[PDB]
């Protein structure tokens, strides 16, 4: 179907949410574009809100939503009275509101408006107006644009249906929340007229919306989201009506939702009042605020709901309260003290588990605890009575400990925190080792981090505060609940597809009971490993240690054997996720003792676990081993039946492995499948004959890799294991303060796990251990092992190809930018390739951070106590560049090179978490960066830059300074290449190591970076314009730049030549004018000059743009502009400095071949001091101007001409660089774009009517030609923005990769806007035009071969006056008349030279009706594709600006138009006929489609049946290709089949003939032979 049918189904069927807004935001463009068409994009999405699907009902009203945002407002300058409102009878008489089987036939078949005729009159008895129950067998711009529709919605708010009552109310809450003002009004009356007539429909809706309230019985108890899915949306729809309507009709809206719930009981009339109540509170809570009669009414219904039985009625009165929750506390503390016991009443009926809406309740009560004076009043009442007493109210929010909700399980712990915070007195009868329990079953068991950050710091206070009574009264109430939380904290991890279930019924509920909307905690009780991140289980024991090894700090030691006893059986258990578990829970105990000593009872066991050997095998491994045995098999099986050896020369396998219980000391093990691949593989190889091992061995060889992959597999998963355990019993031993005479094995395990751990939080406590470790040993003599851990350190933050080069690599590069090669590079992909990169990012990812733990630990006296980190930073740099480079630096087997880069890698490593007192040695080694960054080897400068970036993000104040003052200044040295390669890197890296925060140091960044943009070397270029691109990404549009704090005052001074360019690239409307300083003849418009000082701009500060001007505006005459006031500037500074960069160089203009004539038309019009080359013609032409191109000022070429002649148009330089439909270069691969980019221009410009389609990378080759870096090489454009685009629209995609996809999109249309001028012709009389083309060869002929024969009578006929003379006359002209139009039109059988012409056809092998012999029709595809209809999905496609009609005289025209120009050259057009042909039936259907679906682009017909009284809306340009002798009946035609838009007239007129003199005459004898000369 059309593009607007198949948009709107999308609504229905967009597999992802991606996708289905992208449908609702072409739907609102289209709106945007053409406010016109709202009634036509309604009209489509209105149908989906009866839709039997959720999603499609609420897409569809979103839809609506965004379509009537972008109508504009309507301001003009059977009612029902809300007062007269009974509660009573529409309760009792009305009609409930059911989910809704029946669908009576007879009524859906009836017309849409005699439907809605007899629904109007029903509506009244289903109401309960009458005394009676209402029985279906009784009844078998001059106002408001959407009041035809509301009369649809406000009826089907009723419908028995239940999905059309949910669809009508979101569709009201979207037009009555943009639209809600202008409702009711009409046309001729005052503004006192319709504000009380807009007042009486708003209360007539609100009358409406409540009885839906009273009415509405439907319940959905599948969801646990929404319990009254119509009660709660028409409620929602009642507050976008109360923020239109005056403060009286509010109040009595107020009263009639307080008649509903306080009822003078019945579930849905007081839940649909207190829903209507819910949002009286959140829209006008400034107007409830005065009325205090209200404040006491809403409360007393929140309170009787509080108290009320069901659970939903509690939840949204709960949420009624809360926005007011702190403006009710003030203003009435006498109802406070009654309305916290009645919260507390609510709770206290609760089981453990808890629906989702039952949360509210929680957060009614979080925000009355964060309020000092509700504390305060609650202490009052427990001094009182004992039934309120913290005992027996606090233990009635543990339910809410294990919510659904992620919300409401932090607002318990946070309000629990207020209660221990409180009082000594106050919180002990609550505070014992019930809580204890379930926060330690919180910690295992929490998912969120924050929330297990605040178990961790409750639990923490939980027992702090219970031990500063008594260390005996925390260990009692403790150890009862201590053996099975043990057991919990110790318990295994699973492998993926291997869970290692926990015993439920070692959690005790809050009813007391044990596990014996829901599931909330049994993924991770389940241990799905898979489902739950395998970090997060890890991360889980990590808190059970640490909550567990804080508890047993405060406990005596002689009452802690059961515990101890849990440990060291745990040491030798065989999982090795429980030995991690017991060794971290020795650790966390030593770290909270107040002396080591207290825990040196665990001294022995843990030093059996770094001297003694591990254990070859482990349980949680046991699916690993299984899973090498399968492997083992099968590579013995395929030894038996694919090559034929026998079963007794067969190896045998265990079938049990290690590790499983109940094993043998002969089960199978690693090593055994060790020796199946390695010797006997060898060993069965030998008994294969010759013959029959040349057969087998390929697919034997395949079998054994595979069983060795999963053999290195096993290996490497329990040899991680191996070191996760001895790192962790060994940091538990530097806590005891453990020292060991001979530290090599001890430093070892710590090392192993910074080494080769993949989670951070196991890798982050073994840097925290190393880091202390170094402190331990300076600070007891012993630097000897203390100097060789902080060495390696060193030697590990360096490993990271990507952030430390390797020196031999690229130390014979110089001249080289490697930051371009270091991404020009990653875009390599091998798996053992990407494993060991993946290796040295976990090694450096720890050592980085035990330097950075390394540096806080010391503080100020880093320097001091390790001297060996100065030595690493400073020493390499003062042999290297105090002075001259010693040739030692340059060679790669010289361990030198490599040393100077890892002092520098080491300096960017520790500068930010470097103390401040340690910045001035830094800044000490700055002269020497600076010394490198003007280095010749590449590699030096690549790291110079990095470092240096990094200290200017951190010590932002002398950094800075710095390089602002030795590195800037000479970045226009053109005799140091090296300084300026080094100069822009240092900028490139700054960039991007501070961000955002880069803003307000751009001031002195920019000036250095565009001017680098005109370099002469071209890496520099490119490096320069991505570092522009960077900023324009990183600038805040809307908002303003600071100044750079701290910075001397005397810098920001000489600085506003670069202020003026910041502030004239965010907002282009603050863009200098510019005065042309040429003798253009020409009345530039307002917009004409506003476009001039656009292109003026760009020329100034060397940028380049697109114009994407519409048609009309006059691009033509912008361009003229600025190329010959250009060519004038540079002709005064040439004479005044004669620099190369201002020599006499002509410009280029690329158009296509039909447009050749209109360039060096209006260049003769406009610029006719400009001398011009048309380089276009046939190959023999072109050769001689191919020597003689630079003698003019403007040469002209076509697209096409300019592939075949490239090697001679690119032997010129050009000034300028014009593309007159830049569309064409959008191919990256294509001929023609690689020949443009080959020109060496100054200024570029591209002109089109539509800068991108659906597809971005067609906006990359543009962009390239412009500014080649700017978008990056095409293959580092693929990769940051191609690729997350096309991903994001897959049909079943991510939702991480939906917004990877959104923001690829947001950022690329930031950084190419600011180039882009495109400026609508409507919105900031229908206007004729002549559009010239010019006459063909075969045109020419045509004319001369008439006017040899007619010619001779012609004299003769002309002033006679005659009867018949005027009759030749006239039809002699009939004759040119059509052939300006087509040669084909008079070329006809049976004329004197059809033999003869046929044979000129023949010997310049083309035919009559080729295209190119009539003009008209490539003049009309060209002027088709400037106004965005044709282009050489209806969802990413952006949408076409304009609609065309398109006039023809004859028919036989009109075929041509329609099989060449529609057909064959602008196939993607769609299009409709109308001829005197076609019946007068069945062309008043085209012209329906043609008003009803804005789709159609085109509508080709003849001015016949123009005159028809045929209307037409939706048309936006109008073309004549043929014209009649009156212009005037063109202008009836058109005008008697046709306004808020303006309309385009185009005349398609051939220049030099008749058509250009008759349409110029507004007869006399000689003016009428004049006729027949051409020119």
């Amino acid at each position: 179907a059309t593009r607007l049918d198949r948009l709107v189904t999308i609504l229905e069927t967009g597999s992802t949410r991606l996708i289905r807004d992208t449908a609702v935001n072409q739907l609102a463009d289209w709106q945007k574009q053409h406010p016109e068409e709202l009634f036509n994009l309604l009209s489509r999405v209105v149908p989906y809100l009866r839709h039997k699907d959720w999603e499609t009902r609420t897409t569809a009203a979103k839809a609506i939503g965004k379509i009537i945002e972008n109508a504009p407002l309507y301001d003009p300058n059977n009612f029902f009275r809300l007062e007269s409102l009974d509660v009573a009878t529409i309760v009792k008489y009305g009609r409930p509101l059911l989910r809704g089987g029946p669908v009576d036939y007879n009524l859906a078949a009836l017309d849409p408006q005699k439907r809605l005729a007899h629904l109007k009159k029903t509506l009244n008895g289903r109401l309960g107006l009458l005394g009676r129950v209402f029985e279906d067998e009784e009844m078998p711009g001059a106002e408001w644009p959407f009041e035809r529709l509301c009369e649809f919605l406000k009826v089907d708010l009723f419908d028995p249906q239940w999905e059309t009552r949910h669809g009508a109310a979101m569709g009201l809450r979207e037009v009555i929340r943009v639209h809600g003002a202008g409702a009711g009004r009409r046309r001729g009356k005052t503004r006192k007229e319709n504000n009380d007539l807009n007042r009486q429909w708003l209360d007539d809706l609100a009358y409406r919306l409540l009885c839906v309230l009273m009415l509405d019985k439907f319940t959905d108890y599948s969801s646990d989201t929404s319990v009254a899915p119509i009660r709660e949306t028409v409620g929602q729809t009642l507050g976008a009506v109360l923020r239109h309507i005056s403060v009286e009709s509010v109040h009595a809206i107020y009263r009639l939702l307080y008649c509903m719930v306080t009822q003078e009981n019945m579930w849905a009339v007081c839940h649909g009042g207190m829903v209507g109540l819910r949002y009286v509170v959140a829209v006008r809570k400034d107007l409830l605020l005065q009325d205090g009669d209200m404040i006491d009414g809403v409360v007393r219904c929140v309170m009787q709901g509080l108290g009320d039985i069901d659970d939903d009625v509690r939840s949204v009165s709960a949420a009624t309260l809360i926005p007011m929750a702190k403006e009710f506390v003030m203003m009435r503390r006498s109802a406070l003290d009654s309305l916290i016991n009645i919260v507390w009443e609510s709770l206290s009926n609760l089981g453990d588990d808890l629906s989702a809406s039952t949360g509210k309740i929680m957060d009614l009560l979080a925000t009355l605890c964060s309020f000092p004076e509700v504390l305060e009043a609650m202490k009052v009442s427990a001094s009182q009575d004992e039934e309120r007493s913290f005992t027996l109210l606090v233990p009635r929010l543990y339910p809410f400990l294990r919510h659904t909700i992620t919300s409401v399980r932090l607002a318990v712990l946070k309000a629990l925190m207020t209660f221990a915070n409180l009082g000594g007195e106050t919180s002990q009868g609550w505070l014992n080792g019930r809580i204890l329990r379930l926060i330690f079953q919180n910690i295992i068991v929490e998912r969120d981090q924050d929330t297990l950050n605040m178990s961790l710091e409750l639990w923490t206070t939980l027992v702090r505060r219970l031990a500063a009574r008594d260390p005996a009264i925390l260990a009692d109430e403790f150890e009862a609940h201590a053996e099975p939380m043990m057991q919990l904290a110790l318990h295994p991890i699973g492998v993926p597809r291997h869970p290692i279930p926990m015993n439920p019924a070692l959690f005790q509920k809050p009813s007391g009971g044990t596990y014996s909307t829901h599931d909330v905690d049994g993924h991770m009780i389940q241990g799905e490993v898979d489902l739950v991140g395998v970090d997060v289980l890890i991360r889980s024991r990590i808190s059970a240690a640490k909550a567990m090894g804080l508890i047993m700090s405060f406990i005596p030691t002689p009452r802690l054997a059961s515990y101890d006893t849990a440990v060291l059986q745990a040491l030798s258990s065989p999982y090795a996720s429980t030995q991690l578990a017991a060794a971290m829970v020795i650790d966390e105990y030593a770290k909270n003792c107040s002396t080591p000593e207290v825990a040196s009872r665990f001294i022995e066991p843990l030093q059996k676990i770094i001297d003694l050997e591990r254990p070859s095998h482990y349980r949680d491994l046991v699916t690993y081993v299984q899973r090498v045995r399968s492997a083992s098999q099968q590579l013995i099986n395929l030894f038996r039946d694919h090559g034929k050896v026998s079963q007794g020369k067969l190896p045998t396998l265990a079938v049990v492995v290690q590790g499983e219980p109940e094993a043998g000391p002969g089960a199978f093990s690693i090593a055994n499948a060790e020796k199946v691949v390695n010797e006997d593989f060898e060993r069965l190889k030998r008994l294969m004959a010759p013959g029959q091992r040349l057969i087998a061995l390929p697919q034997l060889n395949e079998a054994r890799e595979q069983t060795v992959e999963v053999i290195e597999e096993a290996k490497a998963a329990k040899e991680a294991r191996d070191a996760r355990i001895k790192a962790a019993a060994a940091c538990a031993l530097v806590a005891m303060k453990v020292l060991p005479k001979k530290p090599s094995p001890l430093i070892k395990a710590i090392m192993d796990s910074i080494k080769t751990e993949e989670n951070q939080e196991l890798q982050s406590r073994s840097a925290a251990t190393i880091a202390r470790l170094v402190q331990l040993f300076t600070e007891s003599g012993r630097r000897g092992p203390a100097e060789k851990v902080v060495a390696n350190l060193v030697k590990f933050s360096c490993v990271e190809v990507a952030e430390t080069p390797e020196f031999p690599i690229h130390a014979h590069k110089t001249n080289v930018i490697l930051s371009m090669q270091k991404e020009e590079d990653r875009v390599p992909d091998a798996v053992k390739y990407a494993r060991e990169a993946k290796a040295a990012r976990i090694t450096r990812r720890g050592a980085k951070e035990a330097l950075e733990i390394l540096s806080k630990n010391f503080g100020a006296e880093l320097l001091e106590r390790v001297p060996t980190l100065r030595t690493f930073m400073e020493e390499p740099l003062v042999r290297a560049f105090s002075g001259d480079l010693p040739p030692e630096a340059r060679d790669p087997e010289n361990a030198f090179g490599q040393e100077i880069v890892d002092a520098m890698s080491v300096i960017r490593t520790m500068t930010p978490t470097l103390h401040p007192a340690l910045h001035p040695f830094v800044m000490q080694q700055v002269p020497l960066v600076i010394k490198a960054l003007r280095s010749d080897l590449s590699v030096f400068r690549y790291m110079a830059a990095k470092c240096m970036a990094t200290i200017c993000s951190v010590i932002t104040v002398d950094g800075m300074t710095a390089l602002v003052e030795k590195v800037l200044p000479s970045i226009n040295n053109p005799l140091d290449l090296s300084f300026r390669q080094g100069a822009i890197e240092v900028i490139y890296h700054l960039i991007a190591v501070m961000g955002d925060a880069i803003l307000p140091y751009v001031i002195f960044l920019i000036v250095p970076v565009l001017g680098r943009m005109s370099d002469s070397d071209n890496q520099i270029r490119l490096i320069a314009t991505t570092s522009f691109a960077t900023l324009v990404k990183l600038v805040p549009l809307e908002a303003g730049i600071p100044d750079p704090p701290g910075l001397s005052e005397e810098l920001l001074k000489g600085r506003d030549r670069e202020r003026t360019f910041i502030a004239q690239l965010l907002d282009p409307k603050k863009i200098e004018p510019f005065k042309i300083p040429v003798a253009i003849k020409a009345e530039l418009r307002s917009y004409q000059q506003e476009g001039v000082n656009w292109l003026a701009f760009l020329n100034k500060y060397h940028l380049h743009g697109i114009l994407c001007d519409d048609m009309g505006l006059g691009k033509t005459l912008q361009t003229i502009c600025i190329v010959a006031s250009d060519h004038h500037q540079r002709a005064e500074e040439f004479a005044r400095t004669g620099a190369p960069e201002v020599r006499k160089l002509p410009s280029l203009i690329i158009c296509p071949p039909t447009l050749s004539g209109h360039w060096q038309q209006e260049i003769k019009t406009y610029a006719p001091f400009l001398t011009v080359t048309a380089y276009v013609g046939s190959p023999a032409e072109r050769r001689a101007m191919k020597d003689s191109l630079d003698k003019t000022d403007i040469v002209i070429t076509s697209y096409d001409v300019c592939r075949n002649d490239i090697d001679v148009i690119e032997k010129y330089n050009w000034n300028y660089c014009v593309l007159d439909q830049g569309h064409l270069i959008k191919n990256p691969k294509a001929k023609i774009t690689l020949a443009v980019k080959r020109l060496t221009s100054n200024h570029r410009l591209i002109l089109t009517g539509t800068p991108i389609q659906n597809n971005v990378l067609e906006l990359w080759s543009l962009f390239d030609f412009l500014m080649p870096g700017f978008l990056g090489a095409e293959k580092v454009f693929l990769d940051r923005f191609a690729k997350p685009i096309a991903n994001s629209r897959y049909s079943k995609a991510s939702s991480k990769e939906q917004e990877a996809g959104a923001l690829a999109i947001e950022a690329l249309h930031k950084q190419v806007l600011p180039f882009l001028l495109r400026r609508l012709k409507e919105e900031v009389p229908k206007i004729l035009q002549n559009y010239y083309c010019d006459l063909s060869d075969l045109q020419r002929k045509l004319f001369e071969d008439f006017t040899k024969r007619e010619g001779k009578k012609i004299t003769e006929t002309a002033g006679r006056d005659d009867k018949e003379a005027k009759q030749h006359i006239f039809q002699a002209l009939q004759y040119m008349r059509k052939l300006c139009n087509s040669p084909a039109l008079v070329m006809k059988p049976g004329h004197k030279a059809y033999e003869d012409t046929q044979k000129y056809l023949a010997k310049h092998g083309t035919t009559l009706e080729d295209p190119i012999h009539a003009p008209k029709l490539g003049a009309l595809r060209d002027l088709l594709v400037d106004c965005g209809i044709g282009v050489e999905d209806p969802l990413y496609t952006p949408i076409k600006p304009h609609r065309a009609l398109i006039f023809c005289q004859m028919k036989e025209m009109l075929d041509m138009v329609q099989n060449t120009v529609l057909k064959q050259m602008l196939p993607s057009v769609s299009y409709l006929r109308l001829d005197g042909s076609v019946e007068a039936n069945k062309r008043q259907d085209i012209v329906n489609k043609f008003n009803s679906d804005p789709s159609y682009d085109v509508l080709l017909l003849t001015t016949s049946v123009g005159g028809l009284g045929l209307n037409l809306t939706g048309a936006d340009t109008v073309i004549f290709v043929e014209h009649d002798w009156n212009p005037q009946k063109d202008l009836q035609a058109m005008d008697r089949a046709h306004q808020k838009k303006v309309v385009n007239v185009y005349r398609i007129i051939t220049r030099g003939t008749l058509e250009e003199k008759i349409l110029s005459l507004q007869m006399d004898t000689d003016q009428i032979l004049d006729l027949f000369n051409l020119g």
